[PDB]
Formats: C-alpha cells, sequence, structure tokens
C-alpha cells in the first residue's frame, strides 16, 4: 500500500553509482535533492522510510546518520531477523524482502509512513528492480571540459528500461509538495539517448531529476480463492 521508490544518481551513459565504496562525485545540489525528497512528506505526521544495504550505510559519513528525520533501515545478510529496533531512528533486517513486507503491515506502521525509498547499494539496487513501483534517477553528465570519473558500481540500465518507462513529465507531480526546483522540465539529446526531466549544473557536471515509473502490465492471473 506504500510506494516502493528506488532513488540513485547516476552518470551517464552506463548509469555508473560509485567507485572504492563512495560516490564518484560530490555534488551539493545533488545532495540537497536526496535529503528533501527523502525527508519531506505530504503529510505532516507520516515520515518515509530510507532502506540501505550494508556496505552504503558504512560510507554515509558518521555524524551524518542515521538520516535526520526518516526511519532508516541497514540491511546485512548477517543481522538477527527482518526488522529489529537496535537504536533510535534505526532498524537492522536481514532481508530487503522481508523488511519491505514487515515495513507494509498496517498493524507495524499504523499508516505513518508516506514513502519507503531504496537509497543504495549497487547491490541493493539490483534485488530492487522487480520491487520498486518508481525510481527517482538523477542523470548526471560530465560537461564537454570534464574527466568522467572512473566508476566500479553500475545501475541496471537494461533491467531499468525493461520494466520501467521515463515518466519525467509527471515528476514535479510526484515530489512532495513543499520541494521547490531550480529547472523547467527539458528534453536533451545526449550520446544517442533522450534525457528530460529538471535541469541543474554544479561544477563539472549538468544533471537532471527523472522519474521512472513501472510499464503497465498484462493481466494474465490474479489469485482467486
Ligand atoms: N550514486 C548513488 O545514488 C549511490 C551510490 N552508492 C554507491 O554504491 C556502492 C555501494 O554498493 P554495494 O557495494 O553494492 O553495496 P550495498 O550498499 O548495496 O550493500 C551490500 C550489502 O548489503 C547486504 N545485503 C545485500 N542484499 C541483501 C538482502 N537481500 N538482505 C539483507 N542484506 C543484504 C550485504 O551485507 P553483508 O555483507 O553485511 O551481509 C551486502 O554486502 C558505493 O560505492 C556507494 O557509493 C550508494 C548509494 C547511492
Ligand atoms: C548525498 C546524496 C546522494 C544520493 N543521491 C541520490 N539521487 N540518491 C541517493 N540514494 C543518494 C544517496 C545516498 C546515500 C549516501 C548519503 C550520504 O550522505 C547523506 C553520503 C553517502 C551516501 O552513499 C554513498
Ligand atoms: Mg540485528
Ligand atoms: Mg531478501
Amino acid at each position: 500500500k506504500v510506494p516502493v521508490v528506488g532513488i540513485v544518481a547516476a552518470l551517464l551513459p552506463e548509469m555508473g553509482i560509485g567507485f572504492q565504496g563512495n560516490l564518484p562525485w560530490r555534488l551539493a545540489k545533488e545532495m540537497k535533492y536526496f535529503r528533501e525528497v527523502t525527508t519531506l512528506t505530504n503529510d505532516n505526521s507520516k515520515q518515509n522510510v530510507v532502506i540501505m544495504g550494508r556496505k552504503t550505510w558504512e560510507s554515509i559519513p558518521q555524524k551524518f546518520r542515521p538520516l535526520p528525520k526518516r526511519i532508516n533501515v541497514v540491511v546485512s545478510r548477517s543481522f538477527d531477523g527482518e526488522l529489529r529496533k537496535v537504536e533510535d531512528g534505526i532498524y537492522h533486517s536481514n532481508s530487503l524482502r522481508n523488511c519491505l513486507t514487515a515495513l507494509q503491515s498496517s498493524l507495524a506502521n499504523e499508516n505513518k509512513i508516506e514513502r519507503i525509498y531504496i537509497i543504495g547499494g549497487g547491490e541493493i539496487y539490483r534485488q530492487s528492480m522487480d520491487l520498486a513501483d518508481h525510481w527517482l534517477i538523477t542523470k548526471i553528465m560530465p560537461l564537454p571540459e570534464t574527466t568522467i570519473p572512473q566508476m566500479d558500481t553500475f545501475l541496471q540500465k537494461q533491467e531499468l528500461e525493461q520494466r520501467f518507462y521515463d515518466n519525467s513529465d509527471k515528476l514535479v507531480d510526484f515530489l512532495p509538495s513543499s520541494i521547490q526546483l531550480e529547472g523547467r522540465l527539458t528534453s536533451q539529446e545526449w550520446n544517442g539517448e533522450l534525457v528530460k526531466g529538471l535541469p541543474v549544473q554544479e561544477k563539472g557536471y549538468q544533471f537532471y531529476f527523472t522519474l521512472y515509473t513501472k510499464k503497465l502490465e498484462h493481466h494474465h492471473h490474479h489469485h482467486h480463492h
């Protein structure tokens, strides 16, 4: 019942997301977007969840974690159960899938979660293609002068485009009401792909905030008792 949204910043065209356990760039405006989108809710009485892999957790600066004003869940196969409170603001789960089921119980969650954001792991994103209802993808491009950063972790673009379509026309409507974005909706060709969304420039990069949504599904079967 609660929307599950993967959120990620990726450098085109390979959609690289990381290098040696860290981000390949440092972009304050992209950081600001991530913070505001994952924090803010339309309903003042709710929070969002942010679910992450152990390795992503370990890579967030210690002064900045857990991420304020959001329910943090860290997943590790060495943890004890599906969803366990370990400290203020911090849950542990030994299962991405079972933690989502647990978070979705109206009984457990009192309908006071607005959205569940999956905020990474490369490994976590790989497993999320079949779990996410949408993706918020910041598509990053080095400006002509700009050296492409080295990268070793990538979003599965093939799986993305199999399952989801570019719904960035609806990005503004989709984001929490009180967020304010600088750009206007723009469509630009870049190395032979259409890049559509809300543009920003910072340091060596231009980037677009985009929204991907699940493609329509045929009706093959509905479970009957
Ligand atoms: N650009 C962006 O928008 C973002 C980029 N990143 C980047 O991604 C990289 C980190 O990604 P990656 O190395 O893949 O690691 P992840 O952050 O995806 O963490 C992987 C770990 O999560 C645990 N795990 C994986 N699947 C499950 C599951 N189904 N249930 C329970 N636990 C599970 C395992 O922990 P364990 O080994 O303890 O069992 C595994 O080693 C970094 O470079 C980081 O900078 C991260 C977030 C955002
Ligand atoms: C700094 C926002 C980037 C970001 N951007 C987008 N579009 N999606 C995301 N999921 C993240 C993310 C993340 C997790 C993260 C947070 C962080 O400080 C808060 C430091 C390192 C991080 O991962 C290595
Ligand atoms: Mg535990
Ligand atoms: Mg699992």
